[PDB]
């Protein structure tokens, strides 16, 4: 089967948390890039699988950028998860409730929760919920990229990383996709 291991395919928010992620998950493969969307994460996931580089646990840390197509994008990436893997979906957070995309990001997070609740080989990492509980990391920010100063960047990054680490713990006794 697929070798154990974790690969995170992530967006600009994941990239901001890169140091905290690597500290919380030593030995995880963190592939986060500014421009990544759910659409391109799906492509990256399959390219890695096809080159035999994708380990068992796949963390998709996307959703806030280009959120309009969330239903099709999240349905597709779940459908395209290869056999042999467990998937962690990191919900997105747009904090500005007046942004024209806010309702879309909120619907995307809710839809991802539905996919995780119903699919035995998926676990949620509910950053959307965590972010809402910590207004202090959003003071002075663009409401997406946590922390406006050194201390709150570190604090927000730790919260982000710990959300994913906890999801990985929850996933430990769960099945992979199999036929
Ligand atoms: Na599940």
């Amino acid at each position: 089967g697929i070798a154990d291991g974790t690969m995170l395919i992530g967006d600009s928010v994941a990239l901001r948390a890169n140091t905290a992620l690597q500290t919380a998950l030593p030995g995880a493969q963190i592939n986060a890039q500014v421009s990544v969307t759910t659409k391109t994460a799906n492509e990256i996931m399959l390219n890695n699988s096809q080159n035999k580089f994708l380990p068992k646990t796949v963390v998709i840390a996307t959703g806030v950028n280009n959120p309009e197509n969330y239903k099709d994008d999240w349905d597709s990436i779940v459908k395209n998860l290869p056999k042999g893997h467990h998937m962690i979906l990191v919900t997105p957070y747009e904090g500005d409730k007046t942004k024209e995309t806010y309702a879309i990001v909120e619907k995307a997070a809710a839809y991802m929760r539905e996919l995780a609740e119903k699919t035995p080989y998926i676990t949620i990492a509910d950053w959307n919920q965590v972010a809402k509980e910590h207004p202090e990391i959003w003071a002075g920010t663009d409401q997406v990229h946590f922390g406006s100063e050194s201390s709150t960047i570190e604090a927000g990054a730790k919260l982000y990383a710990d959300t994913i680490a906890t999801a990985l713990q929850t996933a430990q006794d769960k099945p992979v996709k199999s036929k």
